């Protein structure tokens, strides 16, 4: 793009500079393909495409966020179709499958704590920027080298999720107020993070195992909560339970959650 042009957008890039390849993850992520940013011999993920409106809205949002633990936008091709959104490629894929397939001797308790800590840092940042994630879960996180974890948003509800409020929501990761009044806030993200902590502590088990979705709400309303997973430190579980406070205002903020994790991780890792 012309730096002098009235329409200059530093994020627009040459579609030709990308060598699109196979769909990413057997097509589990939808219209996202593996690609190579020629000029750098770099593997990247390229999401392509009247969801053109929603699409551009996503691109615009991604240009406003930068954090070491949030998937990194690398560039866009929204000059003309086909529209593109390019981000970095994370070597080991989504956190859910990673937890299920890892070497548990390698991904030990210190590492699980490290992952939680990185995720809360990303969420603390989003909190600060007044952004609401809406679908925080392990399936929406990426893992890189050296147990690097970044929060992403793959818009999976259209690709766990069940018909609800017109749309499709992951009932087991959704806060009560969100299920009841469709009220989404950073506090409902805080509830989802708690469930995510449970997913990590269990190396990727599905939440409320065996419990049918239709009973979840009522159960939550009657104060039922998932039990401390085997081997999950009491302090962590204590954090899970606080994130699951029935009233959002009673749930801790991400800054506070991050704070608590930093403390714990350094204590175990030293
Ligand atoms: C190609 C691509 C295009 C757009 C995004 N967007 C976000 O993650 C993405 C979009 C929007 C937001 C934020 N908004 C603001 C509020 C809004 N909600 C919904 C109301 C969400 C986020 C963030 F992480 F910040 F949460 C991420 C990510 C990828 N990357 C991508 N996609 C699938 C699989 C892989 C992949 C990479 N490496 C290895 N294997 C797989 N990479």
């Amino acid at each position: 793009m012309d730096p002098s042009s009235p329409n200059y957008d530093k994020w627009e890039m040459e579609r030709t500079d990308i060598t699109m390849k196979h769909k990413l993850g057997g097509g589990q992520y939808g219209e996202v393909y593996e690609g190579v940013w020629k000029k750098y011999s770099l593997t990247v993920a390229v999401k392509t495409l009247m969801e053109v409106e929603e699409f551009l809205k996503e691109a615009a949002v991604m240009k406003e966020i930068k954090h070491p633990n949030l998937v990194q936008l690398l560039g866009v091709c929204t000059r003309e179709p086909p529209f593109y959104i390019i981000t970095e490629f994370m070597t080991y894929g989504n956190l859910l499958d990673y937890l299920r397939e890892c070497n548990r001797q390698e991904v030990n308790a210190v590492v699980l704590l490290y992952m939680a800590t990185q995720i809360s840092s990303a969420m603390e940042y989003l909190e600060k920027k007044n952004f609401i994630h809406r679908d925080l879960a392990a399936r929406n996180c990426l893992v890189g080298e050296n147990h690097l974890v970044k929060v992403a948003d793959f818009g999976l509800s259209r690709l766990t999720y069940t018909a609800h409020a017109g749309a499709k929501f992951p009932i087991k990761w959704t806060a009560p107020e969100s299920l009841a009044y469709n009220k989404f806030s950073i506090k409902s993200d805080v509830w989802a993070f708690g469930v995510l902590l449970w997913e990590i502590a269990t190396y990727g088990m599905s939440p409320y195992p065996g419990i049918d979705l239709s009973q979840v709400y009522e159960l939550l309303e009657k104060d039922y909560r998932m039990e401390r997973p085997e081997g999950c430190p009491e302090k962590v579980y204590e954090l899970m339970r606080a994130c699951w406070q029935w009233n959002p205002s009673d749930r801790p903020s991400f800054a506070e959650i991050h704070q608590a994790f930093e403390t714990m991780f350094q204590e175990s890792s030293i």
